[PDB]
């Protein structure tokens, strides 16, 4: 068996949960062995160890740079009143997302037999008060230096009261933004896009705009070049013109079963893959009552790929990526030779003419996905 | 032998839009009704000639009855000057027509059941004080009351680690109670449920004031009419609001915080003013096609649905009952015409891809619209 590294694990809730282990019983563990740092996230075990459960899963992440997460209810009202929940607790997205920082990439995957070549990889990057009355709201800024004083009005209040509120940004978050990003462009080989109002807001994106380029040039030109890629800067309308009337593929800065979404740190080192969908609760309540479902592993098969061609990368690990590589190709062709499930046969035929013969259910899905792995790895070497 | 319209205030545009708009009234319109129509020429022409006066003009006679129905105008830019010779660069005829008449703006898209995916209408509440931050320093956002009271500082960002960049907005009363009113009286004129998005949570103060302002305004003028109407208003956070959004069959107004299809409505607070326009341009890429005298297929659904927007919301208000059977004739032939199979090359393209766009498939602009006369001519026939 290959072997695989430190990895850190999050389990979800439902019919993901479900998902989950059937991805690793059936298509992880019988071919990579990982030193496994597996942290349960389900609501119940998040409730009874009082989130600890998710700060430590974050820190672990931390400490072993490759985390792979499965789908984990977000508590409302009618959750806390399900579980009997002692709170209700955040997102652990959230506290992950506040502990470890960077940029969430969201990538479609894209089959050549499913209504939409080359995927488009979207990567997305305050004091508000109340004003009683009329009055007059001005900015200032006032530098460190005390050099001079800059003072502009929002509005002059004379019609009565309203709402107001100040935004601010660093330049060190516009800096991990583009680092990220010229990153996700190298790994990727594919351009990148920067899209911006820039000219109604025009000094606060041209700012980005700005950042971009002086960091594009002063690291990742010449490596870009090297590699038939670039960088360019474009605005939102005409990015969605040439966007429309091109092939695709590239990196643009700005069914759900198959798209996934990836946290990438400003340092390069640290990334957590997950599905960019959730625990799929109407599914999970079908298989409660016995039912039969047909829920899209792609997104979370391809969390656990992206995560374990991102732990082959660190460790110069040629096997794993293979491995990695391999499991993402028998996934796309076993879509691509017909065997899909009912989601996929929706979007290929319309919902109301979806005969039963079109699908597989969720268990059969994963099983030939089995199959075509076992062949695939097999023949491929 | 012609319905009596009333009182209607006509833009009239610039290019493609400007062919279109006369066909559309000499072929659709005028043989049916007779209008007392306050015509403004917001080409770019007169309103240079006249310098942008009959824009002014033009917006102050909407406002005074209350129906205007305007074609798309050219906005000019630095090559709009270099090719007319523009005195001026002139503001935008929406934005001087809009910032006279005020309301807000509710776009709806036409749907046929042949178009790749009932219509769900978005009407939208811009002017926002950025700057560039250079070095360290404080950047803070300070409130001072009209009455001498103290004044109240808050410190949007201490910037100790370098620059960045800052910015300030804002929102009066007046303002947030327009656009509930408008979306309510929205809300009643299609008979459809209204749903308010905002951060209520992140923006705790600000999109509060949105949700209970809105829910104020619900309960001390409308509530009573919404029960009496099998509809409803409700609060919603944005993705719970999209989670209902793309998942139901269609038909509701949300007020957020193909463009031949694409319908453009400026809907007044006191629910008397109405402005409607195509939400797409003038077409410069036809228009010039139409120059060099080759063939065009530009779609007129959007003005035609202006038109019979404004001619609706004229049969409302002088309850002509003839005149609103006959917008609504339109409006059907209009969509019956597209789904009976013919329509112009977007739509073809539309349905049949582009790359695979045969001629055969679709008419050209002429074509289609002496196809609307002929249909239109049919069902008023039948009626
Ligand atoms: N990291 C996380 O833990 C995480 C992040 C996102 C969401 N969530 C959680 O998910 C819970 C419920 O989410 P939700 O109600 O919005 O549903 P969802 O999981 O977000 O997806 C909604 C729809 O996706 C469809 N679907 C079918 N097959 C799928 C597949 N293989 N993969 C993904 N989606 C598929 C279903 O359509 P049909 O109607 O046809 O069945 C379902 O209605 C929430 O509590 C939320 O917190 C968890
Ligand atoms: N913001 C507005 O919409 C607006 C408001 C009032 C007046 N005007 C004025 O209208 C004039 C003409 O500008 P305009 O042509 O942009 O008006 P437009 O009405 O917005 O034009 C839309 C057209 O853009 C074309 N197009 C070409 N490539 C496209 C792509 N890759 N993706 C999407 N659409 C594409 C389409 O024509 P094809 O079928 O040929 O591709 C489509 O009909 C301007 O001077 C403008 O000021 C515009
Ligand atoms: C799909 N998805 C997110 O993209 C996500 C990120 C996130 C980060 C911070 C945050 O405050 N929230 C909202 C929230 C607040 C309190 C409790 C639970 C959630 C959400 N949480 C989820 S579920
Ligand atoms: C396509 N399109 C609009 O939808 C539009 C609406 C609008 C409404 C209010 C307003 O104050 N403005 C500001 C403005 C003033 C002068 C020139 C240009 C813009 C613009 N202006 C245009 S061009």
């Amino acid at each position: 068996k290959i072997s695989g590294g430190s990895v850190v694990e999050m389990q979800g809730d439902e019919m993901t949960r479900i998902i989950w282990e059937l991805i690793k019983e059936k298509l992880i563990f019988p071919y990579v062995e990982l030193d496994l740092h597996s942290y349960d996230l389900g609501i119940e075990n998040r409730d009874a160890t009082n989130d600890q459960v998710t700060k430590d899963a974050a820190e672990a992440i931390k400490k072993h740079n490759v985390g792979v997460k499965c789908a984990t209810i977000t508590p409302d009202e009618k959750r806390v009143e399900e579980f009997k929940l002692k709170q209700m607790w955040k997102s652990p997205n959230g506290t992950i997302r506040n502990i470890l920082g960077g940029t969430v990439f969201r990538e479609a995957i894209i089959c050549k037999n499913i209504p939409r070549v080359k995927p488009i990889i979207i990567g997305h990057h305050a004091t508000d008060f109340v004003v009683p009355g009329p009055g007059k709201v001005e900015i200032t800024y006032t530098p460190s230096d005390g050099t001079q004083k800059v003072t502009y009005l929002v509005h002059n209040f004379e019609e009565g009261g309203g709402v107001a509120m100040g935004m601010y940004n660093q330049d060190k978050s516009i800096e991990d933004f583009a680092h990220s990003s010229f990153q996700m462009a190298l790994s990727k080989g594919w351009p990148l896009y920067l899209s911006t109002k820039n000219t109604i807001l025009k000094k606060y994106d041209g700012r980005f705009k700005d950042i971009f380029q002086e960091i594009y040039d002063k690291q990742y030109k010449s490596q870009f070049e090297a590699q038939k890629i670039w960088y360019e800067h474009r605005l939102i309308d005409d990015m969605v013109a040439q966007a429309m009337k091109s092939e695709g593929g590239f990196i643009w800065a700005c069914s759900l079963g198959m798209m996934t979404s990836v946290l990438v740190c400003p340092d390069g080192k640290t990334v957590e893959a997950e599905a960019a969908h959730g625990t799929v609760t109407r599914h999970y309540r079908m298989y409660q009552k016995g039912q039969e479902t047909s829920t899209n592993p792609i997104a979370s098969i391809f969390a656990w790929t992206r995560g374990l061609a991102h732990r082959a990368k660190l460790d110069n690990n040629k096997e794993l990526a293979f491995f990695a590589n391999a499991l993402e190709e028998v996934s796309i062709e076993t879509i691509e030779a017909g065997f899909m499930t009912k989601d996929l046969a929706a979007c290929i035929k319309g919902l109301p003419n979806v005969q039963r013969s079109d699908y597989l259910n969720t268990f059969e899905f994963m099983d030939k996905l089995g199959e075509n792995l076992k062949i695939k790895l097999a023949q491929a070497k």
